[PDB]
């Protein structure tokens, strides 16, 4: 049932859903992933979410991706 969700902040303007899933893919299997965009406009809000099936995969991803560079900018991670 309830999956395990990860908040990814400080994303580059043109980091896409595809990109963020490609970046978090090696940490375990991804149930879902998206970069949050404004509706009316369609611009990256500067953050996104990645969801895993395993609690361990999420907890690990938070620690290994925290402060890691994605695009030309350092991302931060936390529980969602």
């Amino acid at each position: 049932g309830n999956h395990f969700h990860v908040f990814v902040g400080d994303l580059s303007p043109e980091i896409t859903t595809e990109d963020i899933k490609a970046a978090f893919a090696p940490f375990g299997r991804i149930s879902d992933a998206r970069v949050v965009k404004d509706m009316a406009t369609g611009k990256s809000k500067g953050y996104g979410f990645v969801s895993f099936f395993n609690k361990w995969d999420a907890e690990n991803a938070i620690q290994q991706m925290g402060g890691q560079w994605l695009g030309g900018r350092q991302i931060r991670t936390n529980w969602a």
